[PDB]
């Protein structure tokens, strides 16, 4: 559904730190230490159905600050058991 | 650095365009027929020196549907020149 950018504040910020855990649990990247999630962050609202506004669920899109470096990382939330799954973690990338 | 979500009117779907364009001119990508650009579509306004009022310019990020693939996209524009630049052009992405 929707989208919206969000600020950075403690709520992103812990979505930064969700990434790089789970990213640290896959090793791809080493062991990376959080620093910080910085602008923009955005935020998609997903709806269950058309024409009704129950929320399925959110995807952030983040750029996350580790170990010195700057990633990508996508983080699903589902509403009901918020629950959170990494979808994407990508970088070093350029800064936006 | 500053940051907003912005619809896929007639300017940016022209936008798009361009980066196929210019994508083409280039030749990393193959031949692309531009389709479509969809949601979201942010747009970063650039100032001058940051902080500060005057405006340099615009970027735009884009998904661009081209030859039926996805395509992130994203355009420098000039605020003084009105200049055009691709800055960058990958894919196939998955759906936002």
């Amino acid at each position: 559904g929707e989208w919206e950018i969000i600020d950075i504040g403690p709520f992103t910020q812990n979505l930064g730190k969700f990434a790089v855990d789970e990213e640290n649990k896959i090793g791809q990247y080493g062991r990376l230490t959080f620093n910080k999630v910085i602008r923009p962050c955005m935020k998609k609202t997903i709806y269950e159905n058309e024409g009704f506004r129950e929320i399925k669920g959110y995807e952030y899109q983040l750029y996350v600050r580790a170990s010195d470096k700057l990633f990508r990382a996508d983080i699903s939330e589902d509403y009901k058991t918020r629950g959170r799954k990494l979808l994407r973690f990508n970088g070093p990338v350029p800064p936006p």
